[PDB]
């Protein structure tokens, strides 16, 4: 089952159902029934069995234990954001999917006004909460993009829910490319995060992974775990950025850059 033929069975009760778990998800994982009929102004019984057909079709999961409550799924939530995206103009058809990992999943859309897109619907102080964390991850990669229009990044164009919809870029991620001319793509990617670093950006998760390359030039993507410059943590962050990408040329192409003079040159500007 495709995202788009998930999309044709819904109706218009199944979306009223969904925006009254996704507006009550600030207070509770699984939203209790009796706030999903009272918001969506849906009897309870009918709330029930629109839940239990939402549940069959992997939308929702709803839970029983201590109370009748109700989530998002993944796809769930990323449907609902995208029908977000739909009723706001800003798409009009998703189409094929990109590729998948653990943290997000990208697919290709259409806009009348943007053109060819992607649509990009995020996953995943106490260490040992889906879907308000997901939502956090993409609003912090449409503000960071946001931040950073005008330099080798995709134009955004908008965010909802755990949804940002972006600039389709034509080109292949770095660790695809052999490049010939290894230091000065590094050195290329270098200056584009001191650019970030002087508009008070941190990318948070710099890899090969994630610079594209053409013969044009190179552009950075993948900004959910970007942090503001005086952020906790954030010099230790850039740092990583810096060391990381200058290992990944290390290893590949025997780049002889140091790393601490790098990391103190961009921080110096
Ligand atoms: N705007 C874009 N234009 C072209 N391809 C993109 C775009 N956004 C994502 N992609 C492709 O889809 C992949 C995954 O997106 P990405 O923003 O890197 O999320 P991620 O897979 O969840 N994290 P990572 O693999 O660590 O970079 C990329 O490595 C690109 O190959």
């Amino acid at each position: 089952m495709n995202i788009a033929e998930l999309y044709g069975k819904m109706g218009k009760h199944s979306w009223r159902i969904m925006d009254a778990i996704f507006k009550n998800l600030w207070d509770y994982e699984y939203v209790p029934l009796q706030l999903i009929s009272s918001h969506a102004r849906i009897g309870e019984e009918k709330a029930r069995n629109i839940l239990k057909y939402l549940s069959d079709l992997r939308v929702v999961q709803n839970r029983q234990k201590d109370y009748e409550g109700s989530t998002f799924t993944f796809i769930g939530l990323s449907l609902y954001s995208l029908h977000r995206l739909v009723r706001s103009g800003k798409v009009d058809a998703i189409g094929k999917l990109m590729g998948e990992g653990k943290e997000s999943a990208v697919f290709n859309c259409y806009s009348e006004k943007f053109g060819e897109c992607v649509v990009k619907f995020h996953k995943v102080k106490v260490k040992e909460h889906f879907s308000v964390l997901a939502i956090r991850s993409a609003r912090n990669e449409f503000r960071a993009l946001q931040k950073l229009q005008g330099l080798a990044v995709p134009k955004v164009y908008a965010w909802e829910g755990n949804a940002v919809l972006m600039e389709l870029i034509d080109a292949k991620e770095l660790y695809r490319v052999r490049v010939e001319n290894p230091d000065e793509v590094l050195d290329m990617i270098l200056e584009e995060v001191a650019k970030f670093y002087h508009r008070g950006i941190v990318h948070g998760d710099l890899s090969q992974y994630n610079v594209l390359v053409s013969e044009e030039g190179i552009w950075i993507i993948d900004f959910p775990q970007s942090v503001e410059v005086g952020e906790e943590g954030w010099r230790e962050i850039l740092e990583r950025d810096v060391r990381n990408i200058i290992t990944y040329f290390s290893r590949t192409y025997r780049t002889e850059k140091d790393i601490n003079s790098a990391i103190d040159r961009i921080l110096q500007e």
